[PDB]
C-alpha cells in the first residue's frame, strides 16, 4: 500500500510482489499433500483468520487493480479521447 501510494518506486513493489508469490508458493507446497479435513489445511485457515486484516487489504488491492484493468477497456475509456496516445484530464476518469 505504501509503495503503490507513490511513484518512482516500482522496483521495491515488484520485489515485494515476487516475495509474496514465493510465500504463497510455499503455502501451496505445504498444502499439496492435504485431505479435505487435513490438519495442515486447518492450520492454514487458522493462520488466515489470525491475519484476517492483512489478507483483506491485499485482496482489496488486487480487486482495485484488476477492476481498473477491466474498466479501462470496458465501455468508453478506450475511445474517450481517440486523438493520439492516452489523454485523460483525470476528471472524466474519476467520474467514470
Amino acid at each position: 500500500m505504501k509503495l503503490s501510494q507513490d511513484s518512482s518506486q516500482i522496483e521495491l513493489l515488484k520485489e515485494l510482489m515476487d516475495l509474496q508469490k514465493d510465500m504463497v508458493v510455499m503455502l501451496l507446497s505445504m498444502l499439496e499433500g492435504n485431505v479435505v479435513n487435513g490438519t495442515i489445511g486447518k492450520q492454514m485457515v487458522d493462520m488466515l483468520v489470525e491475519s484476517s486484516n492483512n489478507v483483506e487489504m491485499i485482496l482489496k488491492f488486487f480487486d482495485m487493480f484488476l477492476k481498473l484493468k477491466d474498466l479501462t477497456s470496458s465501455d468508453t475509456f478506450k475511445e474517450y479521447d481517440p486523438d493520439g496516445k492516452g489523454v485523460i484530464s483525470k476528471r472524466d476518469f474519476h467520474k467514470a
